[PDB]
């Protein structure tokens, strides 16, 4: 049971633990693709004396935070112990490898998606974004007056084929990305996979449907057994114009009762009908999970509240330092020190802080975030937040 | 089809109409004590040339509002008209006369429950505060080692019949609904009609378990057809520590697979076990409405985020008046003023930013509220933010 | 948190920890007749400091055991620590002390119903007889030609109100009970509270009828709200022929789908049909659990198979001493040794083997029961089998 | 209406009737395997005066019995009636004319899987073994301190591609059978077609896994519609090592909640874990069914319960001749008489008894054998019983 970064005869036995541990899998044809996201001595894997009993490997990302700044971001994935070598400690030895060498290629935070929402919290990661399940009664759905495009004249937005309009998603989901928090760059090959799941599949998925605007577009199909649900994967909108114009027409899918879309918490479309209620919310879950894995570094290189006044602390993390820091003009400065703490968290706590998704005031009353100064928890609250609201871009 | 305050004698026709409207009536007996809540000139009717077709009344409610100020809020309930009389403008014409009641008897705000989320925006209530139920599979939970109380020693919660510890209750929600936005005084005849349905009912409800702390309380029964779930009608807390340790307790129900609560969006729970997603978010809704009666009289009473520096504006609302609005130290002047308008919004989106639930850059979004400044929009975000999180006191 | 005696002053408290912990509790106007089972001295509380936060008791049963044995047989019953006192040891102190109080005493063996299948294999309890659901579709059931009573001429058996022939019903489960392994003795208190459940209850269970033979009965009623359904709350039969002309008039039920009943894995009703498979296994759980408190004594009591010859060994239960068995003629000599241990088991296993209900083949294939020798698998298994098949008599 | 042997032309008919008649059929390119196991002469089709409206034909299977004794068994299979030929005696006529041939072959005994529990009996078939879903809540799952092989160092149990290690799965089975009454012998085209089966299908079942013991493999895929079941669709052991280690790798499968395996009621998978009623039965129903086409040969030929003294007696099967049975040293002489006899019982009951499924006991309070004496019935129950525990081996 040794620990070794996996040579090219090693992937067979990679994919047929991926096909036992991940039901979600597509298959090796599929994998070429995300492979090439993975750089050299990314992975590792763990041989029994042979075949493969563990693997976890981490792909080249950029991840967008609050202030527009982008973050080289280690994204784990395909993270998986055999059946057959549970209770072993070998997730503890694989995760330690990875964290080890993210933290020496110099990534000042690492990524994931989560399968059990409690595996993860030992290791550093905390929950940094919210997905919203939005499911709206179409058959009721008035807009109101206030919402934009419910003029005379045409509309700006067509229904097309996804394969044939691959530039202007591109076009607009890298607009997008770039001003979002959340926001990943999905290089080419991933753009590939997501127009090959467009076309339909034998006894699976329906054709999917694309609705492009200048300024956005929705990706959509009808869901394989509910006939009467359309599933929207994906809108993307850089522009309240263009977010409105196209959920007029996902509203105008008239065969349809249901359009049911996977969201943050601050969309805007309850407040652009008649009846907030109609867009009722069936589900949520955290969506990405970050790890600081630099806290200067990472601290530092996001944006603050400008609305908050400047304000010094000293900040202590679990086995992870202790920092003055001081937050003025939406910039911090993040220095070591020995002075006495005035915050102590745990190092997954500052992940779930980061993005603005979760408030300190609300961690604070679960005694995740210790302080004795109320006005200081308030001032964290106000300058962590973020002005535009935080999204989940894709899984990984 | 005439427009009078009711007689004595109208009374037993608005009980037969409330039983054909509403199937969450008790009945005659339980009417009384709300009865006690409606001022004289309160309640209005509507008689065919007879019998009663249409009704509206106002009860006196104590609103705790941002600042721990607390207003003199008009209820309004008990609206029904007959299916005989539907589409005959019953609704706008007793609204109006109530409104006009509401505003010349110098209420500043008017609050109420929704039936449906479409009739209540175009009378100019907006949705204030957010319902959230969390249902969490007891089986799985474990509390983190950051969580208070879970060290040696005894527990300092009870279990107890609510009946025997009426005057434990009162004080603690006493103390909860003076320091919690979206708070309402419950006047002595509401918590007998409380304790009332904390006594099992013949092949209807099961008895009624309260969990006392010092500081806290949270009474549960088991659900009717599915034994496995407790609900939890109602859990006040003062302190971090009393919501813990009653949480504690409630996990401790080792005979049921699930807890459900009614609670609001920044409640702690999923932040005090080791597994955040135990916690699953079932199910969410607008809870109270607000319209704002007199905007300089609500928008001076409340206070407002410290943090922020002092900034000035003219605010539009349509057909509710122009006002030069300066907000600084948390305190605010609203005067008239004929000056060009910077942001312009309907009374019913005013309603919603009030208590801090929704934010200004997402109604924005949704073109509710219009401006030309992005500046000011990020100073009313973070003016109009409530610093203690909003929450939903009883139905009425 | 000190654990005494119950006062007469400590059981409405009980009774208040009854209720919380127990949703199929009647409330203490039916608790008057159980409590009358429950000898001086046979119940444990834990007070705080008060409250009761914690109970058990056993009340005197009288078991029957292979071999038509009636053994005096203490029933553990009424066992709750508080939601506020889990985790802390209260289970382990109060089972504790009971075990040594039912021990001087003088009780052979005791037994309990479990609520979970995980919590009392630790106290030294096995599962020692299996409750099994048959749901019989009546539409498709013709029984047999070799069935008997299937002529001309009249019905032994009479439709009745339960409540008018309470006499006939004692005599037939007094003979039932003296003959079948699993058997209790049940006293007058029981059959009051049996035929108080007959009664319809308001928006409850439906009125219980009877189906009376001069050799068995059958108690049944219609489902609450599956009214096509017809559930068989109790059967007792003494003859072939009683069981049969029962089995013929619940099938005569013609305004019935289904009849479900639950009874034990021989229950001879599917071979009574054209076609077994219309009795489908619908349900199955350990029923009756037994902890052998002095095995000598235990061993020696009941009666074993005539069918296999005189043999001899050495037991050990684990910290529960080490025995000389030796079997034959259907009797058993168990006398101390220091010989070498043949057979090893922990005292559960024991418990599980008593009645006869698992095969010690089976159990020592889970490593439960270790022996090096196949052919003293094969005695045991044949010795410990009962000839009358064992059956569960009522819950406690 | 004649009844003939079919000639190659007639095959095309005949799998025209199959799809009609049987779902579960899976094509002509399927059939050309399970043909090599019909003798010639071993099928009759018949045709209308053509079209074929009726087959039946048995396979040359070889049928483990208790003392590890290997019978020659006609299997009954593709047994089909037009629908266009009902209630014709077509069924009556062709199981009469195959029951001949397969005795004057000299086939001891004749087995089927039924698609009903009512059609077979009065052809002379018993249901001989019982099949018994298990199903575990594997969330829950912890093994006991007693449980085989759960200590430090390495697993013996490997996750592979079942397609690649086809010896082994063949090595272990071949020991599985010969040791374990109701084991098949599975000829190499059997093996082609299990493993034909383990490939996804587009929009059908999903990828099979196996885990391999150097004693033991199981197959197992995730359920096509629910994602969190794993079915584990056979299991073989020949160690209990084995058997709780192959239970240790699947309780393993931390991605799923449930693992469902159809076994027989003996599995002791109950008695590893800690808490028996985590392994609920969730069906249950009759597998294999015997015809005994000659008694003496088929009663001399298997093994006794060797415990069990020497004894004789009279049995008499209706229209199937009466003898003398004697029983001692697990041996049996049967031989022809005219005595009085003792036992009666229909040819199906004997088939019930035959592999030690069903005591005699039972199936005599049903009246399915009669006999006067119940020290005799003791004896038949002991003798008949099986020391290793009845399994079914695969469907035909
Ligand atoms: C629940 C687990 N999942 C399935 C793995 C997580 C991924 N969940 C997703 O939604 C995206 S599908 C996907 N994602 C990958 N990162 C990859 C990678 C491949 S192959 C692939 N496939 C080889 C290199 C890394
Ligand atoms: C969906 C409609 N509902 C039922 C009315 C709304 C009330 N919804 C509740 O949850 C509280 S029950 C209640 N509430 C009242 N305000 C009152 C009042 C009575 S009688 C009563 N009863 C006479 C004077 C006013
Ligand atoms: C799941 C727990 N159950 C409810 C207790 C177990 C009992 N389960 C039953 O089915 C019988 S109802 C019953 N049984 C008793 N032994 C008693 C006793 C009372 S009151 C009563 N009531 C006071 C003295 C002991
Ligand atoms: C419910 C009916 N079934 C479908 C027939 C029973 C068989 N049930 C099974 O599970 C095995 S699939 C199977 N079995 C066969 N014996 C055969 C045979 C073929 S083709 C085939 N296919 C030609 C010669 C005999």
């Amino acid at each position: 049971v040794t620990l070794c970064s996996p040579t090219e005869d090693d992937w067979p036995g990679m994919f047929l633990l991926a096909a036992a541990s991940f039901t979600d899998f597509i298959g090796p044809e599929s994998a070429t693709a995300w492979r090439t996201l993975v750089p050299t001595d990314g992975a590792v894997v763990v041989r029994d004396g042979s075949e493969v009993v563990g693997m976890a490997l981490y792909m080249d990302l950029r991840l967008t935070v609050p202030g527009e700044v982008v973050l080289p971001t280690a994204g784990l994935s395909f993270v998986a112990v055999a059946p057959t070598h549970r209770r072993r400690g070998l997730l503890r030895a694989m995760c330690a490898e990875l964290h080890r060498r993210i933290a020496d290629s110099g990534y000042p935070v690492a990524a994931l998606h989560a399968s059990e929402g409690g595996i993860y919290g030992r290791f550093g990661y905390g929950p940094a974004t919210t997905l919203h399940e939005l499911t709206v009664d179409r058959r009721f759905a008035r807009f109101h007056a206030d919402a934009p495009g419910g003029g005379l004249g045409g509309s700006s937005v067509r229904l097309v084929r996804p394969t044939e309009h691959r530039g202007e998603f591109e076009a607009i989901y890298e607009r997008w990305r770039q001003q979002v928090p959340g926001g990943l760059l999905r290089p080419q090959v991933l753009w590939d996979e997501l127009l090959a799941e467009a076309k339909a599949a034998p006894g699976g998925d329906r054709e999917s449907f694309a609705l492009l605007h200048p300024d956005g577009y929705a990706l959509y199909r009808v869901d394989r057994t509910d006939l009467k649900l359309a599933r929207v994967s994906e809108l993307r909108a850089v522009t309240a114009d263009a977010h409105c114009a196209l959920w007029r027409a996902l509203i105008g899918l008239d065969s349809m009762e249901r359009i049911s879309i996977i969201t943050h918490p601050q969309d805007p479309l309850p407040h652009l009908l008649t009846d907030t209620r109609l867009a009722r919310t069936t589900w949520r879950q955290d969506g990405l999970w970050l790890r600081i894995m630099n806290v200067p570094a990472a601290l530092e290189a996001r944006g603050y509240a400008h609305e908050v006044g400047e304000f010094s602390t000293v900040l202590e993390v679990s086995d992870g330092g202790r920092f003055a820091l001081k937050i003025g003009d939406g910039r911090a400065r993040c220095t070591p020190t020995d002075a006495a703490a005035e915050i102590e968290m745990d190092r997954d706590v500052l992940g779930s802080l980061y993005l603005g998704a979760h408030r300190a005031s609300t961690l604070a009353a679960a005694n995740r975030l210790r302080t004795k100064d109320s006005q200081l928890l308030r001032r964290l609250d106000a300058a962590f937040a973020s002005d535009v609201p935080v999204q989940t871009a894709f899984e990984f």
